[PDB]
């Protein structure tokens, strides 16, 4: 009813973007601010009220969670899915999912630090981006805050689904999130051990929202992904919308901790395994793997794995991480390791 055809759709279509909003039958409240901007207001809302972010297409050619947002968007229009939390959906950079690239200028997911940017389409959406932030968390208390950033990995993996969970001072590893990974059945969590410049940490590290960046499957065109291996995040994600079954069945998501980063020092500098290479593909201690400048790089314990390895990477900034399994518990709320 607010939409031409769907958000999804007319989102991506360039000719149709002026604010407006909308009272359902049964109280919900939806309104589109912008292109790709959709807020979502429980009928009842409380102190209790969760405040969700629900980011996707930050990188262009992940389209597999802008499907399932946008069957969220017809499910509470039609009143199908039950709405219980604050919503603010976005689908960041509908620009980009047209080129079906990562990103047009730069990727996106690097702008949200305060070092220095050059100017690109990307900083301009960046900047906005924090704007839409800032807005939606205003006047809200801090324990209700969630910011989950949809992603799609760009190589395969042991791990179908995984997490990335931003390093900040803030506690933003509580037990609410812990139990919505599990829920959702994502496969593994990566605890980081430093500060980023993603749109997830952007969120943690200034509204210390319970934030995630979740590498929901592989690259794939829109209407051409393999949406069922989605299943069980998807209803959990409905399930955290609409305040419901909350179950503590099913089993623990394996957690990681950053065993050590790799920084290129060197312009000599790359790696034996191929571009297609794995995320989480383990090595054997003192197994060499790559070489940087003279000095080659070799697993230092027996149980390390590699994630997001990029050969490419300018001098002077991080090629990998290397991480491995963690002895995790509950202190004060808040997932810690060791
Ligand atoms: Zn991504």
């Amino acid at each position: 009813s607010l939409f031409r055809q769907s958000f999804l759709t007319d989102t991506l279509d360039v000719h149709i973007v002026a604010p407006a909003e909308q009272v359902l039958s049964n109280g919900v409240q939806l309104k589109l601010y912008q292109r790709g901007v959709l807020e979502v207001i429980p009928e009842n809302p409380t102190q209790e009220t969760k405040n969700i972010i629900i980011s996707c297409g930050i990188h262009g050619d992940e389209t597999a969670p802008m499907e399932l947002v946008d069957s969220i968007i017809k499910d509470i229009e039609s009143g199908f899915q039950k709405v219980d939390a604050r919503c603010l959906f976005i689908i960041a950079h509908p620009e980009s999912t047209l080129a079906h690239t990562r990103f047009l200028e730069e990727n996106l997911n690097r702008l949200f630090d305060e070092k220095e940017h050059e100017p690109t389409k990307e900083l301009a959406i960046a900047d906005t981006l924090k704007l839409l932030v800032r807005d939606f968390y205003q006047d809200t208390e801090p324990k209700t805050r969630w910011h989950l950033d949809l992603h799609c990995a760009i190589r395969g993996s042991k791990h179908y689904t995984f997490a990335v969970s931003p390093k900040t001072r803030h506690p933003v590893r509580s037990k609410a999130l812990v139990d919505f990974l599990d829920s959702a059945h994502i496969e593994a969590v990566l605890l980081s051990n430093s500060p980023s410049s993603t749109f997830s940490w952007y969120s943690a590290e200034n509204y210390s929202a319970q934030a995630l960046t979740m590498e929901l499957g592989r690259v794939a065109r829109i209407g051409e992904n393999a949406l069922d291996r989605l299943t069980a995040f998807d209803l959990a994600l409905r399930n955290l919308i609409a305040e419901a079954q909350p179950e503590h069945l099913s089993k623990p998501c394996i957690k990681y901790r950053v065993s050590r980063t790799i920084v290129r020092l060197h312009d000599d500098f790359d790696f034996m395994f191929d571009d297609n290479v794995e995320n989480f593909t383990s090595f054997v201690h003192g197994e060499v793997f790559g070489h940087d400048g003279d000095k080659p790089l070799m697993a230092k314990n027996d149980n390390e794995a590699i994630v997001f390895p990029n050969r490419h990477v300018a001098i002077g900034q991080r090629a990998a991480l290397m991480v491995c399994e963690v002895k995790t518990r509950f202190e004060e709320g808040e997932l810690v390791y060791d």
